[PDB]
Order: structure tokens, then C-alpha cells, then sequence
């Protein structure tokens, strides 16, 4: 319910760090935790909550949604530090999304869901069979919010309290939620929207903008996502010969709740660079939070060289980059000298040498 004397002593100094550079903070505190014996994942955890209204939240919500195994104990520590004793699922959920300035990406969002999921039912045995139907629930409740609010879909068309407990029978490990406690969920959501407050731009190089569907880098990459066999070159020629790839597809429920059409990991199996290249396209649900328009978010990995290799990605669209933002490990200039280094190099492959 507090933060450590030792780190309270030096919160200036963290929450300087950690705003200029979120790896610089957390490193901070995880120096003070060794010399004082401290658990580091749960003094990170109460550091986050206690200075809530001093620290870049953003930052905060993409610290805790990565999938780095650190970032996950300090999730988990994060979330069971909140007390849903005496809510109800709903307004438990309702809290947990508010506590956010949520990350606008899908893989990310699904975790801090399914961190909540998994406390709920910690911190409430009696309600779910297991974690997994709470996370069912969870999901379904945050679909169901879109459905019922959503202005463009029609009053006749949108999901009835019958069609709830149609559609969730057999997802309570198995069994079936009970018929009242789910017409209780459906009018609470329909009567009380969830708070969603999203991050306007995400780590990395965006490309997002009314005309990149008609980017042919960009069909090439969206046919790519359902493709066998196919070397990612053929999709960004500057790239080396020795990049594979690895497609994650997109689960159901984020492909409806934000247009998520799923993630292409590239590593370099000669440098082991790597980056991640994400890929949204709208549909009436998710227009209502994420816009009318296609996005490309393209991320460099940790390991040597990778800002160079998501850079020559993000270059070969022709379509320009919406935003730049720094990751956890790499400042937002590092990523734009890099950026505007490959397309200077694009520029002397098509027009050699500058005139002098």
C-alpha cells in the first residue's frame, strides 16, 4: 500500500528518469531494491500507482503490457494491488480499464485483459469456474460494449440478452454462466459504458492514412499475412536474403474490437536483427475507437542492428510515416535518423549520386 522509505526517498529522481526514458527509471529502482534486499517486480508495481499523477502513463501502460518476462511479474503484482473485493464483475472491469491510458495495440491490450481476468478470479472464486472463463467473459463484455454503444450499428441488429447467453454457452470451463448473472452483465454494460481512454500514437513507426490501402507495399504486406512459403523480401526488396518470418495471427475478438489483422515477426538469421510489423484495417466495430483508417506499426527488437532492419521496412512504403515514438529501448531521434537514412540511400538508388 506504499512504496519502500528508500524509494520514496529518491521518487524525484525515479520520476525524472522514467519520464525522459521509462528504462532509466526502472532500472533506478531496480538498483535501489538490491542494495535495500527489496522485491523489485512489486516496488515497480506500487511505484506506478503511487505516482500515477506524476508519471508518462503511456509509458506506464506499455511497461506493464509487454511480454517480456519482467514486465509480466510487474503486471501481475500491479494488478493484484487493486482491490475488486465488493465490485461487481462489470464495475470491476470497468475500474481496471479506466486505470490505463490503454496501449493501442492488440497483443498488448489482451494481456492487461487477461491480467484482470486472472485477478478477478483470484479475488472472486465464487463468480467464474476458472481464469479462462473470466477472461471469456472479460472480452466478450468488452465486444459487447462496442456492440451496444457503437451509433453505426443499427438498434435491431445489435447482440440481445438471449443471444449473449446463447453465445457463451459452454464457456464456463465447459459448463454455462449462469442465466442471471449473465442478463445482470448484459444490462450493467448497457446501461454504464466503459471508460477507454487509448494512447494517440504507439512505440515505434506508424504508417496510418486515408490513401495506404492503395499503397502497393502495403497490399503486398496484407496478402502476405495468409501466404505459405513466401520469403518477406518479395514484400521489402531492401531487406536482406536471410530475413524469416513468422506470422502470429489475430484472434478473433481483437480483429472485431480494433481491426487487428495480426503480427509478422522478421529476424535476421545472420545478425539475429529483428522487428515486428503489426497490421490494422477498419470495420464498423473498431472504426468506433481506432478510426477510419488502415494501420502499419512497425517495431525494432532489442538485439543489435534491428532498428536498422525495421527502418528499412517502415522506408520501403511509399507512403509516409504518421508518427515516430521511441521504444523501451531505442529514443524516438535513434529511430528517425535511421528511417531518414534508408530513404536518403533510396533516393541515391534511384537518382545516384548528388549533383555537386
Amino acid at each position: 500500500g506504499a512504496s519502500h522509505p528508500e524509494i520514496e526517498k529518491a521518487q524525484r529522481e525515479i520520476i525524472e528518469a522514467f519520464n525522459a526514458k521509462p528504462k532509466n527509471g526502472i532500472n533506478k529502482i531496480k538498483e535501489i531494491c538490491e542494495q535495500y534486499k527489496i522485491s523489485p517486480n512489486e516496488e515497480i508495481a506500487e511505484f506506478f500507482h503511487q505516482q500515477r499523477k506524476n508519471l508518462d502513463l503511456e509509458a506506464v501502460g506499455d511497461y506493464l503490457s509487454s511480454p517480456e518476462a519482467e514486465n509480466q511479474q510487474v503486471l501481475k503484482a500491479f494488478t493484484s494491488q487493486m482491490n475488486f473485493n465488493g465490485q461487481s464483475f462489470v464495475e470491476g472491469l470497468r475500474t481496471f480499464l479506466k486505470t490505463f491510458k490503454l496501449p493501442g495495440e492488440a497483443q498488448k491490450i489482451d494481456r492487461l485483459v487477461q491480467s484482470f481476468s486472472g485477478a478477478y478470479f483470484q479475488q472472486n472464486p465464487d463468480v467464474v469456474s476458472n481464469a479462462d472463463a473470466a477472461y471469456l467473459l472479460a472480452f466478450q463484455t468488452i465486444m459487447l460494449n462496442t456492440d451496444l454503444h457503437n451509433p453505426s450499428i443499427p438498434e435491431k441488429n445489435k447482440m440481445t440478452v438471449d443471444g449473449l447467453k446463447r453465445n457463451l454457452r459452454g464457456g464456463n470451463n465447459g459448463g454455462d454462466f449462469d442465466a442471471k448473472f449473465l442478463e445482470e452483465l448484459y444490462s450493467e454494460i448497457k446501461a454504464k459504458p466503459f471508460e477507454l481512454n487509448f494512447v494517440k500514437t504507439s512505440p515505434g513507426y506508424e504508417l496510418t492514412s486515408t490513401t495506404l490501402n492503395k499503397d502497393s507495399t502495403f497490399k503486398k504486406l496484407d496478402s502476405f499475412l495468409h501466404s505459405t512459403d513466401v520469403n518477406i523480401n518479395t514484400v521489402f526488396p531492401g531487406i536482406g536474403d536471410n530475413v524469416k518470418t513468422t506470422v502470429d495471427q489475430p484472434k478473433s475478438w481483437l480483429s472485431f474490437f480494433t481491426g487487428y489483422k495480426g503480427t509478422i515477426t522478421l529476424t535476421d538469421n545472420k545478425t539475429s536483427a529483428q522487428a515486428t510489423i503489426q497490421v490494422y484495417t477498419p470495420n464498423i466495430f473498431s472504426k468506433w475507437l481506432f478510426g477510419e483508417q488502415p494501420r502499419v506499426i512497425i517495431q525494432p527488437g532489442q538485439t543489435k542492428e534491428s532498428i536498422d532492419l525495421a527502418a528499412k521496412a517502415a522506408a520501403d512504403f511509399s507512403s509516409p510515416v504518421k508518427n515516430f515514438k521511441a521504444t523501451y529501448d531505442y529514443e524516438v531521434g535513434d529511430l528517425i535518423k535511421a528511417y531518414d537514412n534508408q530513404k536518403k540511400l533510396i533516393t541515391i538508388e534511384r537518382n545516384l549520386a548528388l549533383k555537386a
